[PDB]
């Protein structure tokens, strides 16, 4: 009955959007283990761009989040069939918002969609602070 | 054996410092319920000063934190003996960093000290972003 869910990401400056996404992945089935992968500094810079917090800082914040059961830090940038078998992962939870490399997961019945929440990012709150001066 | 711990605070723009403090309060005894109080917007402004996030925003983030068992939102600004009895609270966890109104708790054996962690605040990270331009 226990289902292993994997979600990966940068988790830079963790905000309520990340946390709601993690909650959604945790709650995809009644009984889950949610494994979170945290991307390396070098690979995040190479493929996505700047990152504000180091791998160690992004990983430490994640350990305080209720929905996170296990952490792979750092995690590989691209998910592979071999990775799923190594960690006995039953489903990969993704927002399907580009960053379709995941078609093979959908084909296999192993893709579970999650959503984002806008207007909650750390960035947006400095904007809220500054719109008082 | 279960001990009810109460920690209150603003919890504005929650960062790793808050989370480590909550972890410390949760882990003060083997078996605890950690109740977190979140201060009202009006009282935080009157007594401490500006607050960036609303009560609802600060409370929602807290529900995602692993160590938080129950939330009183909003909570009273000053802890009273009557409040401890109403909620069956065994100890109040505070950093003892001023903001001694807590002498009566120390007298009663109900004060448990927790510590802060500097350099982790949301504020500090924009400073880290800006020191690249
Ligand atoms: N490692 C995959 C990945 C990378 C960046 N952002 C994501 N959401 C997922
Ligand atoms: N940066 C990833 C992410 C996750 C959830 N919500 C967002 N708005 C963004
Ligand atoms: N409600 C008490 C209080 C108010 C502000 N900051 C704290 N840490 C505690
Ligand atoms: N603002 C309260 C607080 C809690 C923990 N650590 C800090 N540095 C500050």
């Amino acid at each position: 009955k226990n289902v292993v869910i994997y979600a990966d990401g940068v988790y830079d400056m963790l905000h309520l959007g990340h946390m709601k996404q993690l909650e959604q992945a945790k709650k995809l089935f009644e009984n889950t283990t949610l494994i979170v992968g945290v991307t390396s500094d070098n690979e995040t810079k190479l493929f996505k761009g700047q990152v504000v917090q180091t791998l160690e800082e992004r990983t430490e914040t994640l350990k305080h989040i209720r929905w996170v059961d296990e952490i792979i830090s750092p995690c590989p940038w691209v998910v592979t069939p071999e990775f799923l078998e190594k960690y006995k992962i039953d489903y990969v939870a993704h927002d399907d918002i580009p960053y379709d490399i995941y078609a093979w997961l959908k084909r296999a019945g192993k893709f579970k969609a999650t959503q984002r929440t806008e207007g909650v990012s750390t960035t947006d709150l400095i904007v809220r602070i500054l719109k008082n001066y």
